[PDB]
């Protein structure tokens, strides 16, 4: 049995105030043993608008240069390990604006104990949805489409496959994340009220079940601040009920719904468990290959 | 708004008195308004063990003659059109057999008002499984398909057919749903354990996937799975000679919200209905356009 946890959190606009969040609910995470933990999308940030989120992705190198201090300082001030997942954005490269392509890029970051980044996960599918009873949101304004399907990461908890909210709504992506060797599965997200309602639980079990994986599920919480007194001068709300799910869909850890703001949940997974359920329905035995 | 019906019942090892049931249900389903019937996996028999199986294959086309002429008639006496959707076994055939090749076939049959059958699915993904807290091996009596179903134009729309433990298989879903499906089907022999665990996630999850209708017909309660006549000439004691089925058959919509369910608190054989809005489900794909955002490039 090895410990997870997984962080709830409210991102506003300021990043000195996320980041003092995010560094004490890793703290939080050494005292109480775990060997990684995963926070939710956009944990440095979220912006009113497109050029609200260009303007504070600047600041977002800065943020996770600091972020990775704070971990080796954490790590040596604890005497033990940890590991840190973490959603970000990050600023277009030099390639990317003469190429003509000036949107950010909605990033989780994997960072081991000596402060290494170990991946930097960039979202493949983008939020364009008009949400029924809900806001128009349109994602690929603002981010860049990832590149690449991102690499199993060979994790203290075990193999990783890594997504990024909306990814989990396309199951062939989690299912090759399995094929590449996953044992467990991460959809750090900031996920919204009508969606959430409807579909959160559902496909965080539903992948969990496919799969025959772990799933981590860090969602942000409740009305975000998005507040830049010196931007306005010079709307957003997520579900959260962050959750751990077995890999026979059973919720093992769920966010306490009454606390408001941050949180931190708790589990220990079972890789004799996975194994079991892997060998007693032997679904990678008995796809059908030939045909799709 | 076009009708479906949903229908769970119990089958016996007694392809006479399953038939019986059947043709009730359709007869009600026609009083009812539906346009198109779906009834469960397995419809014309369930087996002891893949002896008995290969046995009551032998039965099935005789089954099958005899519904296509019930279909007719009942339209007939009806003065109104019904498609039915069934599960059924059939026997190898003679290449099956050449080949060494004697285990049954896991079909899904679609047969129209005329009694025409214009589909067999061929089950793709066969149940071989070690339940938590009965260990079943389909493939011992069942040999696995080879195609992928056509998109059937269906009274309703566009349907996609697939059974039971092809539900676990999302890449199949995602297959049909990209082939034009409206709505999708999982006639379904479902053990209690996996039921209760995964019956309704399973459902509810491929409709999201999907933003397809998908429909559930189950079979449900403790089979009598007795055969005197096959017992006497393959020589079995009371020793020598268990299934048990979920149930709760129901309709999902393409957001993934139940609306029909059966009710727990009849037993044998009933059937539930739904009035089906092509209007909701495209709603639904013009506000989340999934089918426009996948990454094909690397997937
Ligand atoms: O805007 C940013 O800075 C980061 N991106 C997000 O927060 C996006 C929305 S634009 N959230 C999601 O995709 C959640 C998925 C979801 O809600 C669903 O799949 O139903
Ligand atoms: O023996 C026969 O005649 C075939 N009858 C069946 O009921 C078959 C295989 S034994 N059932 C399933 O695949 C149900 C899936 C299921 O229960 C799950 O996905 O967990
Ligand atoms: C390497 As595997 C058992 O997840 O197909
Ligand atoms: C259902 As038949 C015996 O006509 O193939």
């Amino acid at each position: 049995l090895k410990r997870v946890a997984v962080a709830q959190l409210c991102s506003s606009a300021d990043l000195t105030k996320n980041l003092k969040v995010v560094k004490e609910l890793i703290s939080e995470a050494i005292q109480k043993k775990a060997d990684v933990v995963f926070l939710p999308e956009a944990s440095d940030y979220l912006s009113q608008n497109p050029l609200h989120s260009r303007y504070l992705a600047q600041k977002s190198p800065k943020f996770i240069r600091q972020l990775q201090s704070s971990i080796t300082d954490l790590v040596r001030d604890n005497s033990r390990n940890i590991d840190v997942s973490i959603g970000v954005h990050l600023p277009p490269s030099e390639q990317d604006l003469l190429e003509g392509n000036d949107r950010v890029r909605n990033v989780l970051l994997y960072i081991d104990h000596e402060g290494k980044i170990l991946q930097e996960y960039q979202k493949l599918h983008l939020f364009d949805v008009d949400v029924p009873n809900g806001p128009i949101l349109k994602e690929s304004k603002s981010v860049q489409p990832g590149k690449a399907i991102p690499d199993i990461i060979e994790s203290p908890l075990g193999k990783l496959g890594s997504a990024i909210s909306y990814d989990i709504r396309f199951p062939e992506f989690s299912l090759k994340l399995r094929s590449m060797g996953a044992e467990i599965l991460c959809f750090p997200s900031a996920f919204t009220i009508k969606t959430g309602e409807a579909h959160w639980e559902l496909l965080g079990r539903a992948r969990a079940v496919d799969t025959q994986c772990y799933v981590l599920m860090p969602g942000q919480v409740g009305m975000h601040d998005l507040s830049d007194p010196e931007w306005e001068k010079q709307r957003r709300e997520s579900w959260g009920h962050s959750m751990v799910i077995d890999p026979w869909g059973k919720i093992i850890a769920h966010a306490d719904p009454s606390t408001v703001g941050p949180q931190l949940i708790l589990a220990d997974l079972d890789r004799e468990l996975l194994q079991e359920i892997r060998n007693k329905m032997p679904l990678w035995n008995q796809r059908r290959d030939d045909l799709f």
